[PDB]
């Protein structure tokens, strides 16, 4: 009960979905490659080199910053099947709010327990009734472990009836994680960061956040150079905001310029 | 007292006032909202774009039109900064919410032979939110300019007060529950995207029906339109309060106060090279 | 209650419950070859329908739609439906001895979607109140012939009939909603009416599915049609046979009456006198 | 040096002739009231956002503006200077093209030209050709040496070769005000300024006039008849609706069935 259901590589996107659905958090085993994960880590720590107690740091705007985020990530079909899966029939489309690397080093106090979806207070008043929001794929660059300060879940917690309450410590369980390892979990559902005892070692992690078409992303990426955003697929951009959307609801189109496809408005290709 | 209309707004009714009977109603009339003048050059700028749009197998009943920032200049500068509408956005919206923004401007217009419109709510594009009734959040905020006369004869817009507050959205009421708003002048009439209405048919053969719809949303909700194609040099003629209500700078909600809609994490419309 | 009741029944027979109760279902009218040529004739015209320009959405779907001039608008409506040889047997029966000829007066596309409201009980015919004070007794007028160009449910609003109420002395009195019987339809079939008959288009209580019908109704050759065809370019008014022509008012009729003639140029036929061959 | 010699507020119109014909370029000061550049500015103004870089040109002006219709097509100073300019074998002209043209920041200066040599068969008559381009070049702005205002070189009408453009030195700038406007030939050279300006934009109104006889630029059969039935005669005949009527083919030119062509479609006798 207690615990975070694994799905490894004969679990199929299906149950992985269905697990969010009933636990709020899955781990999602061997998902990178650790010659991927070094990839990622070798593009983006000269970002991080241009940022006493060491502080958390943070990075964000990752397709200006990364290709293997340009490209891989943001093209993955096991994240895309999961996204289809999670917002179901009547949403239909959906895009990435926030794309950001997460460093929490040595002596890092520990984090209270929340959640993401309290940034919507009209959302989050509805507790577990609400409509599914974000989602969170939490992959990890490097090592989860109970030291370094892992972050912490409380499985069902999505479904409580008063998002007001938060629970306790006690209740949540460590996410251990190994480097290319995911975490995918709801904005509804409660977590926390550890504290890193591990006084040597830099706990690190890439976030991807995702919306539905009708919620407005964190991440604004209008100022994205024009020649990396033509060399990503049309889906990849549209994750970005540089595609129209095409809701269930309104399958003609969403984010128009003047009725029109938005990308092919502004020079990308039909 | 036997009878219930829309209520008017007079020039000496408060904003306050306006938010007041909004949400007792769902629906307000604002009297002399335009000067002639606006009106006048409204639709002088208005009208070489709708001529280029339907200059060339089908009979022409209905004309829309989009993107008025980069096509009006009136509507750059006087209506996206007009203090009435900011002033009833920000009670609209309240404590809560913060900030909002533009999701769609449109010029509509409704000549001879147009059949009536069926009564609808326009938030149903939200189910997520449709599915709450009258309980949901404030989402949609729609103000209706007449850009020409509005007449029960040429189909004047028809209301069913009271319906915002409804505790179910599959029922959109019946005829016999709408009451219509009459409107002369750039009279605007102000609703709610929960609140029925409809558009009426014009019997006349010779009478144009045109209006000005500005639809705006919290900052959480995505636009209808995207205004990445708006010139840079029409951008930068614009005031910060009208960059924002079409995207191009940062929103400040409550909720998040740090910010959203942001580049780097600092703001979008300096990011990408606007004023600070 | 209405008889769906004509999978082998010839045309006479279709006069006949088409009298005794004012409505009949055919079934198997057309084939399904025939209703995909039509839709697909017919969906960039009512797409195009009031704003050709625009997509005519701004999160506004249109639930409700009409379309006529089908002649100009589709060759399958212009060939097939208008020269139907069942279509011209149920006119001949209907209109009998003393009327000889008939046109076209409305040939017309309806499409209910999703949240439409039920239809008041009515009577066509009504529309002519100098016949529709007769009654019962009253003179074959208008004659309806509904084809499905989608599922008749129950549930998307399909027409409901008041059999025998053509027959009715008093026509104030329309009916209530219990007296009538929903008409369940297929694609390929076909409902006959009067414009004495009392009917309703139902309410569509689906959520996603959109009602489509082709009513095409007829006149005896006295009664001025709805529709003016004269703005349908020649070059199909010249690929359509006599009897299509005849019945969008391009030829003149031959009443029962004044067999001479009616509706003539000159005292010719107007066809010819406007260009068409004899 | 040369100068461009200014005129008006006391000046007849043949003494405007006069000058054109020495010089080949006038200014005429105070030709347009203030009023009058307000009323073109404002009916202009929508007409020019909704054309889809700063500079800009735009014509069929007869259906977009009402002052243009009655005021500038009817002027008097325009066509006492237009019959003084064809003068008498010519007999009748026509518009050949009015346009609106805007040069905002940034503006590259133009190459030294002249109109005329659109007209290859003309154009190598050099001096010694036939007068065939009349321009009226309105100033809706003020007109600037800063914000790019043209520069003429006088008497270079009278040039023998137009192979030559002659040299950036022998040219003289226009200033003008507001209203005011400067009359040139076709065969006169001249280029636009460059427009340094970060702030400011120079609007002007041209009206190219043609002799009967050559074809023009601008066709104003899709003008809306009941504006072309607002018009005057004489403002109907500029734009091409009514006969023209030569010297040397006095019966008449521009005819329908030998008649006489706007009361053959339908305007008024
Ligand atoms: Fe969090
Ligand atoms: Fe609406
Ligand atoms: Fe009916
Ligand atoms: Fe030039």
């Amino acid at each position: 009960t207690s615990a975070i259901r694994h799905a490894n590589k004969a679990t199929s996107s299906d149950e992985i979905v269905q697990i969010l659905e009933e636990d709020g958090v899955v781990i999602v085993e061997s998902f990178l490659s650790s010659d991927l994960v070094q990839k990622l880590n070798d593009e983006l720590d000269p970002h991080l080199a241009a940022l006493h107690p060491v502080t958390t740091k943070q990075m964000n705007d990752l397709p200006a910053r990364s290709q293997t985020f340009r490209q891989d990530l943001l093209n993955n079909t096991l994240i895309h099947k999961v996204c289809e899966g999670f917002y179901g029939p009547t949403v239909g489309d959906y895009w990435m709010s926030h794309g950001g690397v997460l460093e929490r080093g040595p002596g890092t106090p520990i984090q209270s327990l929340h959640r993401d979806e309290a940034v919507f207070p009209a959302i989050h008043s509805l507790s577990g009734s609400g409509p599914p929001v974000m989602l969170h794929f939490f992959i990890a660059l490097s090592d989860f472990t109970a030291e370094n300060g892992a972050t912490q879940f409380i499985p069902g917690s999505h479904k409580w009836a008063d998002f007001n309450d938060n629970g306790t410590r006690d209740q949540a369980v460590t996410a251990i994680l190994k480097a290319g390892e995911m975490v995918i979990f709801t904005g509804k559902t409660v977590h926390c960061g550890g504290a890193n005892s591990t006084k040597d070692s830099v706990r690190r992690a890439l976030g991807m956040n995702f919306h539905p078409w009708y919620v407005t992303p964190y991440e604004n990426f209008y100022n994205t150079p024009r020649e990396v955003v033509e060399s990503m697929t049309p889906l990849a951009q549209r994750m970005i905001g540089w595609r129209t959307l095409h809701p269930h609801s309104h399958s003609f189109g969403w984010w128009l310029i003047r009725n029109a496809e938005a990308g092919q408005a502004l020079g990308l290709k039909p």
